[PDB]
């Protein structure tokens, strides 16, 4: 019942995969993993296979591996990445050292859509509706993406959209420094570590994405953390005392207060010619105080999506047990938990 595996070297990386996966071709790599495109002869699908890099090298990495697998096994929604397969060449826990994760091959992301074609208001409605529909689902499981951006959004030729995470490297300060798309979609509270963050950090990102779909241009293309903050506060206004009290960081709070006070701008004069309903929704998403931001579930009911909104086809997630997050284990323990989840994996209905 165990499939036969075959070996192949690709860019100095050994790939051992079941025979069903053919025509492996490098797509990308980083500190956390390497990715190949392939043809799944069992399902007839073009797939992307991610091989994790040293998944159990440390406690921190071992835990991250377990977390990703748990997440991936749980997410079953049209607008979210689906796990087609997870495998290891290991025949036992003792020799278990590699984990491979398989999903549908992307190809086009939202970045190349917005860079390479004209989008009507109808397109924007459909794209953002799908992101919000996925977010409702993940947020109902108390799962937060935190790194929503055009390159993490797969879009097909019928404009159908899926949320994933193509991060293959450590989320360091260097990667977040300077004039980088890495930071342009980030909620200010997480960019400047103001406070404990809520799931509406993802709604801020959606606002930034929606704005760029409407104008074709990045909303807050800051040259660094502080330049980006100034771009944000110019649009949305400097915070009042109510928000300032919620900023737990004394240093961050003290910095914001050094800034000259500015009013919220008129969004109709920024997003010129945009559907007034799109302008209205942007104003409800691009709110500095994360307590006051519209939720995904609230947003799906906004009049901007009247064309697509169907309350009987916007599903929530099954309960997701994240007790493991608070738990301290050894590498070998995280490894055994991970091994059990590989072994217990049941493929989605064919296909
Ligand atoms: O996308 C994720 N993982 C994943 C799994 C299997 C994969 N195979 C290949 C890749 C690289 C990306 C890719 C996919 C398809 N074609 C080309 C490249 C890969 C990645 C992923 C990881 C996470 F930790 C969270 C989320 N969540 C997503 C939902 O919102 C909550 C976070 C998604």
């Amino acid at each position: 019942e165990r499939p036969t595996f075959y070996r192949q070297e690709l860019n100095k990386t050994i790939w051992e995969v079941p025979e069903r996966y053919q025509n492996l071709s490098p797509v990308g790599s980083g500190a956390y993993g390497s990715v190949c495109a392939a043809f799944d002869t069992k399902t007839g699908l073009r797939v992307a296979v991610k091989k994790l890099s040293r998944p159990f090298q440390s406690i921190i990495h071992a835990k991250r591996t377990y977390r990703e697998l748990r997440l991936l096994k749980h997410m079953k929604h049209e607008n979210v990445i689906g796990l087609l397969d997870v495998f290891t060449p290991a025949r036992s826990l003792e020799e278990f050292n590699d984990v491979y994760l398989v999903t549908h091959l992307m190809g086009a992301d939202l970045n190349n859509i917005v860079k390479c074609q004209k989008l009507t208001d109808d397109h924007v409605q459909f794209l953002i509706y799908q992101i919000l529909r996925g977010l409702k689902y993940i947020h109902s499981a108390d799962i937060i993406h935190r790194d929503l951006k055009p390159s993490n959004l797969a879009v097909n030729e019928d404009c159908e959209l899926k949320i994933l995470d193509f991060g293959l490297a450590r989320h360091t300060d260097d990667e977040m420094t300077g004039y980088v798309a890495t930071r342009w979609y980030r909620a200010p509270e997480i960019m400047l570590n103001w406070m404990h963050y809520n799931q509406t950090v993802d709604i801020w990102s959606v606002g930034c994405i929606m704005a760029e779909l409407l104008t074709g241009r990045t909303l807050f293309p800051g040259t660094d953390h502080i330049d980006q903050l100034k771009l944000i506060l110019r649009l949305v206004g400097t915070p009042g005392a109510e928000l300032l009290k919620k900023i737990s960081s004394e240093s961050a709070r003290n910095y914001i207060q050094s800034l000259t006070q500015m009013p919220k701008m008129n969004f109709a004069n920024v997003f010129i010619g945009a559907n007034p309903l799109a302008v209205d929704l942007l104003e409800k998403m691009l709110v500095l105080d994360s307590d006051k931001r519209i939720t995904a579930a609230q947003a799906l009911a906004h009049a901007y999506f009247a064309q697509y909104h169907d309350p009987d086809d916007e599903p929530v997630a099954d309960p997701y047990d994240q007790s493991f997050e608070s738990r301290d284990l050894l590498i070998d323990e995280w490894k055994s938990l991970t091994y059990d989840e590989v072994i217990s994996f049941v493929p989605p209905p064919l296909d």
